[PDB]
């Protein structure tokens, strides 16, 4: 529970914190970096966005109740969001919605 | 080995992501977040800064070998940089060499 929750939760701060401190012309360039060379897909999160919860399988939802108490109480985990399976994990930056996807 | 190198390793990579596409203003600003809120602290690498190395017990040699060969062969793996402890790892960009320093 705590270890794996611990690494996703890692990797979401540090993706939204070179999101966070980006140069804004270097933006896109970034998110393609983040996707390519780190595995890390970055989407904007949108208010009709759907997902699908990751199964109340093995540790699942202690997985997810620590991530929840790391990253905020209102971030979505999911096994896929419109219907694109993978680790799914929303963030925030101010007013701004995003999603990160990892590979299952 | 492999599942230990793999998360330190993306935790590099995504550290030194976030420092490339920075913003130039913010980028002291950005060190301070990564230490307080990630726990990565950022050091520039001196030519005559020391290391040591982490011993040969249990999987470190393996790990420093996975880690290796997903960040470069000339990459420093130690135990502590002048005498300071920690779990050190080197990176670069361009012409610039930094460390990473976790906690053990
Ligand atoms: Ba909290
Ligand atoms: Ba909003
Ligand atoms: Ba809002
Ligand atoms: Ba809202
Ligand atoms: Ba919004
Ligand atoms: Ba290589
Ligand atoms: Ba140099
Ligand atoms: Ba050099
Ligand atoms: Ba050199
Ligand atoms: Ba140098
Ligand atoms: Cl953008
Ligand atoms: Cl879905
Ligand atoms: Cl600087
Ligand atoms: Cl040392």
């Amino acid at each position: 529970a705590q270890r794996v929750a611990l690494q996703l939760v890692a990797i979401v701060k540090l993706t939204r914190t070179a999101l966070l401190y980006s140069d804004p012309d270097l933006r896109r360039a970034l998110l393609q970096d983040l996707e390519s060379n780190e595995g890390v897909r970055v989407y904007p999160r949108e208010k009709t966005d759907k997902f699908k919860l990751q199964p109340d399988e093995s540790v699942n939802r202690l997985i997810e109740h620590d991530i929840r108490s790391r990253l905020g109480d209102d971030t979505v985990i999911a096994q896929s969001v419109n219907d694109i399976p993978g680790v799914w994990i929303s963030f925030k930056i101010d007013d701004d919605d995003y999603w990160v996807a990892l590979d299952r």
